[PDB]
């Protein structure tokens, strides 16, 4: 029995069914009562609601998906019709998603990569039909956070205004992605301070908006 798996019943015995909302608010409340977990909680999650309010992106890629509380955080605030991609290599985590999504009722708008960043991201074109992303949220291994931008833009998935979104830029921490996005005439640069999920420690979200080559 997994951390994972106790959320997932949390969800579906104290969430209502096709309800984000009750579904969001459930996993607060087991992992500030009873265990914590690295969803990207509340605090962030209002600063992430923000930012997908302001643009209105009609396709997201998500970089790991853990339990699926951004995916459904995000999903939720798409308009009709758009649509989602999240990776996730963690084969257990991954089907943890598509019943979080399921149960949400919010299935239809999220598409579940199962497999690495590194190795799914050049496949997003010819086999996902895409052609360029409208935001980017990196939540995956934090020292991968600066080689897949890299692996974005050299795939020619990136656009100008392409919205890249990071979490945990402060703790456990991006150094290089931050420094490189940071220093680079290709970016324009936000950083929301925060906290921690469930916790009383700073961390924070970067918003580094691609400008073109
Ligand atoms: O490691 C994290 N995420 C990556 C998980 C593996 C992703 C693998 N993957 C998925 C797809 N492709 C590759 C993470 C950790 C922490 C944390 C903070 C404080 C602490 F004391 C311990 C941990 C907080 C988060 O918010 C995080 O996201
Ligand atoms: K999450
Ligand atoms: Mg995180």
């Amino acid at each position: 029995d997994t951390k994972e798996q106790r959320i997932l019943r949390y969800v579906q015995q104290n969430a209502k069914p096709g309800d984000p909302q009750s579904v969001l608010e459930a996993i607060d409340t087991y992992c500030t009562q009873k265990e914590w977990a690295m969803n990207v909680g509340d605090a962030k999650g209002q600063i992430m609601d923000a930012v997908i309010r302001e643009y209105s992106p009609s396709l997201v890629l998500e970089l790991g998906a853990y339990c699926g509380y951004s995916a459904v955080r995000m999903a939720r605030l798409l308009q009709p019709g758009a649509r989602l991609l999240t990776m996730e290599m963690n084969p257990d985590y991954a089907a943890i998603t598509q019943q979080m999504l399921n149960f949400a009722g919010l299935q239809d708008k999220v598409t579940i990569l199962n497999g690495a960043s590194q190795d799914l991201i050049p496949q997003l074109k010819k086999k996902y039909d895409v052609d360029t992303l409208d935001m980017v949220f990196l939540d995956h291994w934090k020292d991968r956070y600066l080689p897949d931008t890299l692996l974005l833009e050299k795939c020619g998935l990136l656009r100008k205004g392409t919205v890249l979104l990071a979490d945990n830029v402060i703790v456990p921490g991006t150094p290089d992605f931050l420094a490189y996005v940071r220093g680079s005439s290709s970016f324009e640069c936000t950083h929301y301070s925060s906290y921690l999920e469930y916790m009383k420690v700073v961390d924070g979200l970067e918003k580094a908006i691609y400008q073109g080559p």
